[PDB]
């Protein structure tokens, strides 16, 4: 541990200083007019973003089972300059989703821009859950993002511009004891991010982006405390940063992607790799 | 290249410790054919006792039948893997039939290779049902004896697709990544409940000729063989290693692929 922590702490100087050197002006993009779908929108992530793509004169669509919750976030977007237009939308529900998106085209277009945020959880040891609550994880966390991206994938490939955005978690990178059925759920929405990014690259599809948000516990009552001992208006901010600059993998805070490679190389020899093969 | 030369003297020069399977109850998924049958077989040779399962009854029957001249004991058991009722209830009878089972290999999968507007919801259900759905109602039922006993083993077959996506694949490499997620969970809450004896490893083989795709996604020349995986999944599960990849060296290529 003594010279194990000293060749972790020369790691981190350098490779903070690689992101700097690169760091000059990436490029920001507008998304004024460009309809954006937001799924969970009544309440944390999904609200604030909502709020930072209503100062960016988008035009919004938001999504929730929530009703008032929903309306309250385009209420404060319309404060805000935009134009909103809610559905009360399960989006763990194929059919809710596929007759929700027929509403949408009829009412406001082709969405341009869908950030699947919409989320559960229900904390406890595998032996505890319930197989109700596991099959709910994966129909919102995961298969959802599959309908949905279903749905607005054609018009997006057709006008070859687009942007899906992921909202998983540090869960989908790393596990997190009493959140199995979670963790597990938000590993496929990194899966889903990744694989979707590769067949877009193997399509030809140039302008159809993606992005996948990852944040650390984040205080919006999601879950009642971090499992090692993050406001919601900074992680909206992260987001509308990382999707203005088409960043793939947008982790919050951002320096979490070290610490990551920090358990994945934790032999002395696999660490030892990872000094030469990034110092050139 | 380097790593794979030094991992090749290390597993020779300084042998990691293997353990004896010998009179555990393994049950095996997906056991009529591929890595699962030949899994199987590994098991049959460790003196291990069989409950093989699978949706084809002619294939897992056909497993055993070799297993059985192999001098193993086995009962097989026509279990949809997908379905949490038929899991239940096949639960209930290899109790009452065999035993508490100590060694769960979750093996059985499904793929349906389309771009994703290709795909059909019923495809994309089926393989969440399967490939990891499955895991958690047979390692929920199987669990408890393994809690009683401090004894036990999950072994979570996955894919080098649990790590790295693959185009024309989403519904699958997304399944495969919440295996990966599964097992790693998985193991934090083992460790974290204090719960010592109950072991976990992952299989992430690349392209593997079973016929469960027509080719491999990317030029490996020298692909992989049935055989081959069964015996790197038995060292593995010997040694309890927790994140096996068939071939080995893809650790060293998946860590090195996170950069820029
Ligand atoms: N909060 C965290 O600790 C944290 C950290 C990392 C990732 N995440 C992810 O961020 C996302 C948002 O979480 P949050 O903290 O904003 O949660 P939140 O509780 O503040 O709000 C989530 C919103 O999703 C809605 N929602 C839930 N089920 C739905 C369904 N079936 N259909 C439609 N809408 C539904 C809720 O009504 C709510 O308005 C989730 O995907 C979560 O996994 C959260
Ligand atoms: N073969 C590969 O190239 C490859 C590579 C890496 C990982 N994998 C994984 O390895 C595992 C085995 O693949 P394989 O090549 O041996 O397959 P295979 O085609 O040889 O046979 C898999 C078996 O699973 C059974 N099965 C499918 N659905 C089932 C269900 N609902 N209930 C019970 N049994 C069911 C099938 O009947 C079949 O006998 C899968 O989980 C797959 O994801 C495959
Ligand atoms: O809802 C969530 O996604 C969520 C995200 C993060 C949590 N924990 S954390 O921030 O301490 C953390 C930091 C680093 C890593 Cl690597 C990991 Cl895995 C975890 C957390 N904890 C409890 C309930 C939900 C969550
Ligand atoms: O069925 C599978 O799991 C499977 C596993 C691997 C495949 N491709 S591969 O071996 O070329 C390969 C090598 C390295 C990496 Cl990193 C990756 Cl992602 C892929 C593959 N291809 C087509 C259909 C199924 C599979």
């Amino acid at each position: 541990i003594l010279d194990l922590l000293l060749l972790l702490l020369t790691i981190i100087y350098s490779y903070l200083e690689a992101l700097v050197k690169v760091f000059f002006p990436r490029k920001r993009k507008s998304v004024a007019g460009e309809i954006v779908l937001i799924t969970g929108a009544g309440h944390g992530i999904g609200r604030w973003t909502a709020y930072e793509f209503a100062k960016q004169k988008s035009r919004l669509v938001l999504w929730d089972i929530n009703k008032h919750g929903v309306e309250e976030t385009a209420a404060e977007c319309r404060k805000l300059g935009a134009t909103v237009h809610t559905f009360v939308v399960d989006c763990g529900n194929r059919e809710d989703i596929y007759n929700s998106v027929k509403q949408v085209k009829k009412e406001v277009g082709d969405v341009t821009i869908l950030v699947n945020n919409a989320g559960t959880v229900y904390p406890a040891d595998l032996l505890s859950t319930k197989d109700e609550e596991i099959t709910k994880t994966f129909e919102i966390n995961i298969l959802g993002h599959f309908w949905i991206t279903k749905a607005l994938l054609p018009s997006m490939i057709k006008r070859n511009h687009g942007h899906i955005v992921t909202v998983a978690s540090v869960c989908g990178h790393e596990g997190i004891p009493y959140l199995i059925p979670y963790c597990s759920s938000k590993f496929a929405a990194v899966g889903f991010h990744r694989a979707l990014t590769l067949e877009l690259q193997a399509l030809g599809i140039t302008g159809i982006k993606t992005s996948c948000l990852c944040p650390v516990f984040v205080n919006t009552g999601f879950t009642k405390n971090p499992s090692t001992r993050l406001e919601t208006d900074t992680v909206a901010r992260s987001l509308i940063d990382g999707i203005l600059t088409n960043k793939k993998m947008i982790f919050v805070p951002s320096y979490y992607n070290i610490y990551l490679i920090l358990d994945k190389f934790l032999a002395l020899a696999a660490i030892n790799h990872l000094q030469n093969i990034q110092f050139e």
